[PDB]
């Protein structure tokens, strides 16, 4: 019926790791992974449950881990493996400069176009990858996607990632806490969502880099969206944005989901816009802008294991 997933799940032992401090409170902490009889050390987030007593939270956090294990691209956040202690553990890639839209907000004085671009591009070939793979991610914003360095990004969060179906090209859902901002209009009316509806979101999530941060709709209740995008109102061109970008970014949030761009063609046209970024943002200062033993440290992305 579908090729089967023969992704490896890792099982790591506890003594197999260091926490050295904490990043986020589950609780995260940043780390180094030993695999076991290899001389390398990966720096690592290592994310683990609290209570532990909660089942339901156990199903999510084995899903999660699901997902990111059945993905390998560079533009994916990739896990490491688990380890079933008291407390389930989730080992991934340290990303050390945290979420992109954290990041933005922080540097918003020092990035320039060739950046902005370029992330654009990667969140795509990221997205692009996850559609090769009849995944629908239906949480891309700028805060679940991590730097790596200002070079390299990955979209995370797979918590409420799914498969689309092929005999049923859509996906239907029933009831949570979700991203009403962020969400296709045939997502917030009719719980449908396709790689069009992660087009949506790659539009929403475009336009947060664009303008350094700012919230969607901000002032505007939840419930008032799916009227608002109805009489045909969509967030504004954002200072930087050429026409281009915007245009872009407003395809992707036309209400026929088949009229929204392909994201292997958001790869192609940021690209085109990525070889002269200057043409595409205008951003003052645009020009004059720049972003125990570590002896046996590699970074995950340097670490293969046999396929
Ligand atoms: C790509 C693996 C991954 O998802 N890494 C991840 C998750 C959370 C987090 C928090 C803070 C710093 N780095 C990471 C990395």
């Amino acid at each position: 019926g579908e090729a089967p997933n023969q992704a490896l799940l890792r099982i790591l032992k506890e003594t197999e790791f260091k926490k050295i401090k904490v990043l986020g409170s589950g609780t995260v902490y940043k780390g180094l992974w030993i695999p076991e009889g290899e001389k390398v050390k990966i720096p690592v987030a290592i994310k683990e449950l609290r209570e532990a007593t909660s089942p339901k939270a156990n199903k999510e956090i084995l899903d999660e881990a699901y997902v990111m294990a059945s993905v390998d691209n560079p533009h994916v956040c990739r896990l490491l493996g688990i380890c079933l202690t008291s407390t389930v553990q989730l080992i991934m890639q340290l990303m050390p400069f945290g979420s992109l839209l954290d990041y933005v907000r922080e540097h918003k004085d020092n990035i320039g176009s060739q950046y902005l671009l370029n992330w654009c591009v990667q969140i795509a070939k990221g997205m692009n990858y996850l559609e090769d793979r009849r995944l629908v991610h239906r949480d891309l914003a700028a805060r679940n996607v991590l730097v790596k360095t200002p070079q390299h990004v990955k979209i995370t969060d797979f918590g409420r990632a799914k498969l689309l179906g092929a005999a049923a090209a859509e996906y239907h859902a029933e009831g949570g806490k979700v991203p009403i901002k962020w969400m296709a209009l045939e997502s917030i009316l009719h719980r449908i969502y396709t790689h069009q509806s992660d087009v949506w979101s790659y539009g929403v999530t475009v336009w947060e880099l664009m303008t350094f941060g700012s919230k969607p709709y901000d002032g505007i209740p939840a419930s008032e969206i799916s009227s608002i995008l109805e009489k045909g109102e969509r967030l504004p061109q954002p200072p930087i944005c050429t026409i281009d970008v915007y245009m872009i970014m407003v395809k992707c949030w036309m209400i026929d989901a088949d009229s929204r761009p392909k994201f292997r063609e958001l790869i192609i046209e940021f690209s085109k816009m990525a070889r002269d970024p200057q043409r595409y943002l205008v951003i003052q200062g645009d020009e004059r802008m720049h972003l125990e033993d570590m002896d046996d440290v590699v970074d995950a992305d340097e670490y293969l294991i046999p396929q």
